[PDB]
DNA sequence: CGGCATACG
DNA sequence: CGTA
DNA sequence: GCCG
């Protein structure tokens, strides 16, 4: 049968139900807008089980038995079987609130809820937030002056000249330190909108005060068009032939003791450590993040040198990267 | 009924 | 709140 | 919305 959790089972990049689960996603989407976190996880979790059968669901009966499939999920499937359309997805779509909330909550800085309060306040554009700069945070400031490239897809050439010019900094900063390029590129994705590095060192504690020099010897190349500790969510000027774009980079830093947990962490996908995290508490007792997995009866920190020894601890079968894209 | 992942800036 |  |  099909796991419950989604790190219990291989999802690959490409799969065979990319119409139905992107109308689950749609409504996981707009439960989000509505402030319904339970009903994002669970469209976002029924949405992921399709994305790890092994073909295309043709018929209604395939869903039966399906983990996170109930009457609504089952419903939105059989009017995609039946008709190819879902009168709620499309309504859901098409309405005003959805478009904006969604136009809004993607500039770097604006989330949910002050998306919300400026639609209740009656702005609709990009524009119109330009036209009240007083109500931005910096932050916000530089998602909507960068908003155009930010919004252009990040290509493997652009990931590699952006780990050389870090590489750099980082070998500049601290010899030894290394640099490993995580986020949905480390799962295989061929484009993105954002670059996530993670760098250690071999020896525990050397990496203490590392990112602040980083951070420094990429200003001083002019590198750095917004920043600002152990995660830095940057905006770099990266050259392009004759010219620059702006491009979202997330630098972290981690002591090697942490790397395996970093590294599990910022390798994603979003869901997959959801899911990870709630597997490993709720079905071993044990508490895990980015920084390491801890038994709180003992009240010990379990020793990793690999991802596989997570998973090994947490009683997981083991997953690469590019399986992880749940 | 109530949980739903768990951090840092 | 925002970010991951 | 689904489920323990
Ligand atoms: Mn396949
Ligand atoms: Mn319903
Ligand atoms: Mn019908
Ligand atoms: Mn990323
Ligand atoms: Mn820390
Ligand atoms: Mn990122
Ligand atoms: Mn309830
Ligand atoms: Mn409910
Ligand atoms: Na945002």
């Amino acid at each position: 049968w099909m796991p419950a959790y989604a790190c219990q089972r291989p999802t690959p990049l490409t799969h065979h139900n990319t119409g139905l689960s992107e109308a689950l996603e749609i409504l996981a989407e707009a439960a989000g807008f509505e402030g319904s976190e339970g009903r994002l996880l669970t469209f976002c979790r029924a949405a992921s089980v399709l994305k790890a059968l092994p073909s295309p669901v043709t018929t209604l009966s395939q869903l039966q038995g399906l983990p996170h499939f109930g009457e609504h999920s089952s419903r939105v499937v059989q009017e995609l079987l039946e008709h190819g359309v879902c009168e709620e997805v499309e309504r859901v779509r098409r309405s005003e609130r959805y478009q904006t909330m969604k136009l809004f909550t993607q500039i770097f800085g604006v989330g949910v809820k002050t998306a919300d309060r400026w639609y209740r306040e009656g702005l609709r554009t990009l524009d119109d937030l330009r036209e009240q700069p007083q109500k931005l945070t910096q932050q916000q400031k530089a998602g909507l002056q960068h908003h155009q490239d930010l919004s252009t897809p990040v290509l493997r050439s652009d990931v590699d000249a952006l780990q050389q010019v870090v590489e750099e900094a980082v070998g500049q900063a601290l010899p030894g330190a290394t640099v490993t390029l995580t986020g949905g590129f480390r799962r295989g994705k061929l484009q993105g909108h954002d670059v996530d590095f993670l760098i250690t060192h071999p020896k525990e504690g050397q990496e203490a005060g590392l990112l602040p020099r980083v951070m420094c010897r990429l200003q001083d190349q002019g590198l750095i068009l917004y920043h600002q500790f152990e995660r830095s969510f940057c905006i770099f000027r990266l050259p392009q032939p004759g010219s620059w774009k702006a491009v979202r980079v997330d630098l972290v830093v981690a002591p090697v003791s942490q790397f395996p947990f970093a590294l599990l962490g910022w390798t994603g996908s979003k869901l997959f450590q959801r899911e990870l995290r709630r597997f490993s508490r709720k079905e071993k007792g044990l508490w895990l993040n980015s920084h390491g997995l801890f038994d709180p009866e003992q009240k010990t920190f379990f020793q990793a040198a690999s991802e596989e020894d997570i998973f090994r601890h947490l009683g997981l079968e083991y997953l690469p990267p590019e399986q992880r894209n749940a």
